[PDB]
């Protein structure tokens, strides 16, 4: 699999702290440690397979796959965020969310991965900053460690999967996704104008509704963003 640039995923059909994170284990929507390889200078963890890849990776439609539906994406995202809840229940950050690390099985349940970086709670401050620049909320870049920051990133997936577009691209503008809350804010552009074309099914009121949660999650103000059981709220609330 296309990995980002740390610990390789190589494809019973498998894929090959991290390890204290499963201790914990039994969850729909999180990604299933088989086992693992320590007996060696190489470190492997082996984990159930994930069919469908991605959520980056079938928001691009790599490799020639169908769009995701609405219908589709709306699950997702409940499920995404059922995923992050039990880690927060559990008193855990994920400090890496991302299109990249919530994975697809073979029904296209969301299950968030790559515990790597994971922290227990059980605010704290480090001088070895992590996580995806283009999904990072302010506080997460300057050192700061706070479930907070996993709300504001998935705030950021909300928006890859209601318009389609990566975090990230420099040959665009805003060449950072999060942007786009501002240019609708200041009532330029209006989020219908941002909704991946890629879909027959994505109605506005809905549409509109997972915003809602995004631009909630995308708050600055570490303070002001919604809990993660309140995300599940308004989301499950969403369809209904």
């Amino acid at each position: 699999m296309g990995e980002g640039g740390f610990g390789v995923v190589y494809k019973t059909t498998v894929a090959v702290q991290e390890i204290k994170v499963m201790a914990k284990c039994q969850h729909e929507n999180l990604v299933e440690l088989l086992g693992f390889s320590s007996d060696g200078d190489d470190l492997c963890l082996v984990y159930v397979y994930m069919p469908n890849g991605s959520l980056l990776d079938r928001l691009s439609c790599l490799d020639g796959t169908p769009p995701l539906s609405w219908h589709m994406r709306c699950k997702i995202a409940q499920g995404a965020a059922n995923g992050i809840n039990f880690l927060h229940e559990n008193h855990h950050i994920h400090r890496d969310i991302k299109s990249a690390n919530i994975l697809l099985d073979e029904a296209f349940t969301a299950k968030i991965s790559d515990f790597g970086l994971a922290r227990a709670s059980e605010t704290v401050m480090t001088s070895r900053i992590v996580g995806t620049t283009a999904y990072m909320a302010p506080e997460a870049l300057r050192g700061e460690i706070t479930p907070k920051s996993d709300i504001y990133s998935f705030g950021v997936v909300l928006l890859e999967i209601i318009t389609g577009l990566p975090a990230v691209d420099e040959h665009r503008e805003p060449q950072l996704l999060l942007d786009i809350k501002e240019e609708i804010e200041d009532e330029e552009k209006t989020i219908e104008d941002y909704i991946d074309k890629k879909m027959n099914d994505a109605d506005s009121t809905s549409v509109e509704a997972m915003y809602s949660v995004a631009s909630q999650c995308l708050h600055e103000k570490k303070n002001k963003r919604p809990d993660i059981k309140k995300v599940q709220q308004l989301l499950q609330e969403m369809t209904a």
